[PDB]
């Protein structure tokens, strides 16, 4: 099912400069007992980030087996707790911090990875979809398009039917969105089955820094207003979108007055959103809304509130 409602779980994708790195050190995955908690919220589908040099530390060859198999049990656990995973591949448009269709990173190369990536998960009930590249940005935006062909394509060997979601250029920016998708207009997938999907953030620069509070004059439609030309691009276009990252601090109630109005307008269009963020190991992060004592998280009952009004049977917008 298409769920409006889902969360991001953060972690495996940490501390970006140890590599390999180690399980519990650098990187964390849920634990068990981790999905019982989001289940019990009535949270049902979760977007998963995923570090691909962890995945596949040389390129062109066979998938780590141990981190690989801290996803599948992930996915387990999932399964075990009636959620639904994105696999999200959390690179930025690079590997080992070099651009995909450069020389060094072949498109091939990147076909290959999502190749590997459906063959080892396109039959696990729990897989949702495959979010194929986090966020290219700066030197990455130019090649993105033809590298999102590749990794399209390298999915479709292995699955034809679990829905693609297609990040854009700019930190896959949702009010700068129409500036550079039109690229995107010329991806081709034999199924048919892609959603694009952006990132907003309501602060200042919408890098979700947060560093300021809402200051005065605060419009409360600010979330509505960085979507609305990724909704309108896609309703001109024909096209299915989504909201792969948002998140918003605990301690302002105009945050949650904009994102409760973000998530009615994405709710009337049938756009999902996977909040930013849950996940094991987050500590202080100012966005989580993971447990913690001595937090409260105001996010999830908004979460929960709309997750009761998901009638939406497709991705939208009509
Ligand atoms: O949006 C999350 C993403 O933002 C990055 O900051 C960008 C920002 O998105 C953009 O709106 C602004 O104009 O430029 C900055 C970059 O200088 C941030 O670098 C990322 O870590 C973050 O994932």
């Amino acid at each position: 099912s298409v769920d409006l409602i889902g969360i991001n779980v953060a972690g495996a994708e940490f501390t970006g400069g140890k590599l390999p790195g180690k399980h519990g050190t650098h990187y964390f995955f849920p634990p068990e007992g981790y999905f019982e908690y989001w289940s019990e919220q009535g949270i049902h589908t979760v977007r998963f980030p995923l570090k691909w040099e962890r995945l596949q530390p040389s390129l062109n060859a066979e998938l780590d087996d141990v981190y690989a198999s801290l996803v599948d049990d992930m996915l387990d656990q999932a399964k075990e707790n009636d959620i639904k995973v994105i696999l999200d591949v959390h690179n930025y448009a690079r590997y080992r911090k070099k651009v995909i269709g450069t020389e060094d990173v072949p498109v091939s190369a990147y076909q290959d990875l999502m190749e590997r990536i459906a063959k080892r998960w396109q039959g696990h009930d729990a897989l949702f979809a495959y979010d194929i590249m986090n966020e290219p940005y700066g030197s990455a935006d130019k090649l993105w398009p033809a590298a999102a062909q590749a990794g399209i394509d390298g999915v479709r060997k292995y699955d034809k039917k679990r829905p693609l979601l297609i990040e854009g250029a700019s930190w896959s920016s949702a009010a700068r969105w129409p500036r550079y998708a039109d690229e995107l207009l010329k991806l081709k997938d034999p199924a048919d089955n892609m959603v694009f999907s952006a990132h907003v953030f309501i602060d200042e620069d919408a890098s979700g820094s947060y560093k300021k509070g809402p200051g005065k004059d605060f419009e409360p439609m600010i979330g509505v207003k960085r979507v609305e030309p990724f909704v309108n691009w896609l309703k001109e276009h024909g096209k299915k979108g989504h909201i792969g990252e948002f998140g918003i601090p605990n301690d302002d109630e105009r945050w949650l007055d904009a994102m409760d109005k973000l998530l009615a307008y994405l709710n009337e269009n049938c756009i999902p959103i996977n909040y930013w963020a849950a996940g094991p190991s987050w500590g202080n992060y100012k966005l989580s809304i993971e447990p913690k004592d001595g937090e409260k998280r105001p996010q999830v009952a908004l979460l929960k509130k709309y997750a009761a009004k998901d009638n939406c049977s497709d991705f939208g917008p009509a």
